């Protein structure tokens, strides 16, 4: 047909019973991320298979399974899977391939292009209620589970929400709730802890589509999140921002807070710039919102260069500084 395919495939762990969901969990624990792929490991790598070898690893029901949530799907002879499976800071995660933007449905769901980097950014302290905005794989919110009493996220597109489910149920964490809808309308209350891998990356303004939706998404995020947040709560957001001559992006931001007025604290660690046509410059970094005195500083932390040279060394970052 058309080339956009990749990302339209359905998902529907409702269609599954949750033990099994959590048993394919576990044989996804024992396999994914392990070197000399069993049946199960090279399904979730996008290579077919034959479901004869699949049983011996999943069982009859774990094959039904597979097949009844959509995370494989029936040839003829062998099974593919649409999804791929990863395994990190304790979770297991099913996501689309990465594969380039015009073969993308409008429903693709992030790959984990920089999840694994952020879960490491992120501030290793828990509390009562977690928020994670556009949670795609879910992989944030499932991470979170782990120290906070209720994490809720939130995406406008459903297959991210059903993928979210499907994720939660294959660890069997309990304490993860997902809605779909725009933004914050779904998201009732307060939120001591609130995290953003936010669709921005090179559009500037301009909304291109679900994973790059413009700076106006961003603007939206941070005028609501003073009504959003708990007291001492703390906000954390991937984002890439845009210096115009005259016209930089912190004192956008400022506004969009109401920074003074709000009594707030924000950091921009910046990571990745590069100059653009206007004159201005193009940045990409790590936002965060917590508490002490009013005010916004930005500093430079290249953390994408010390990723790929030590991705430990990158744990209690932002709480050293
Ligand atoms: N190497 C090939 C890949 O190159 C681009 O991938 C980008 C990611 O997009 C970007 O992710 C960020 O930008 C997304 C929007 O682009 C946001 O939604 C997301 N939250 C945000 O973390 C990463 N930082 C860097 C990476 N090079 C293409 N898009 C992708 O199709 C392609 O396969
Ligand atoms: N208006 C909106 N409301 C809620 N989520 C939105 C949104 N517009 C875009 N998004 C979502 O924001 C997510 C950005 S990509 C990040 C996904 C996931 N948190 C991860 O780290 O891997 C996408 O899933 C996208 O669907």
């Amino acid at each position: 047909g058309s080339h956009m395919i990749v990302g339209g495939s359905t998902i529907q762990p409702e269609r599954v019973d949750a033990a099994a969901l959590r048993q394919l969990g576990d044989a996804m624990r024992k396999v994914v991320g392990s070197a000399d792929p069993t049946p199960l490991a090279d399904l979730l790598s996008g290579t077919p298979v034959d479901p004869d070898e699949l049983t011996r690893e999943v069982g009859a029901d774990g094959r039904q399974a597979l097949l009844d949530s959509g995370m494989a799907v029936d040839d003829g002879t062998t099974f593919s899977s649409p999804l791929r499976g990863h395994q990190l800071h304790g979770v297991v995660v099913l996501s689309d391939p990465d594969v380039e933007e015009e073969v993308q449905h409008r429903w693709y769901v992030d790959p984990l292009w920089e999840a694994d980097l952020l879960i490491r950014l992120m501030l290793r302290r828990g509390g009562a209620r977690a928020l994670d905005m556009g949670c795609g794989s879910g992989v944030l919110s499932l991470v979170l589970a782990d120290r906070y009493e209720s994490v809720l996220g939130v995406d406008v597109n459903p297959r991210a929400v059903a993928l979210s489910r499907l994720n939660a149920a294959l660890n069997g964490l309990t304490n993860v709730t997902f809605r779909e809808g725009d933004m914050f309308e779904p998201a009732e209350g307060r939120f001591s802890r609130i995290v953003f891998n936010s669709p921005t990356n090179e559009e500037g303004n301009e909304f291109v589509d679900l994973l790059e939706a413009g700076e106006p998404i961003l603007e939206t995020f941070f005028r609501n999140v003073p009504r959003k947040l708990e007291s001492g709560g703390i906000v954390e957001v991937n984002l890439a921002m845009n210096d115009y001559p005259g016209d930089p992006f912190r004192e956008r931001l400022a506004d969009w807070l109401g920074l003074t007025e709000n009594g707030l604290r924000v950091q921009i660690f910046t990571s990745q710039r590069r100059a653009t046509e206007s004159g201005g410059e193009w940045k990409r970094g790590w936002l965060v919102v917590a508490p002490g005195p009013v005010g916004l500083t930005e500093v430079e932390w290249p953390y994408h260069d010390r990723y790929e040279e030590d991705p430990d060394a990158l744990l209690d970052g932002t709480d050293r500084l």
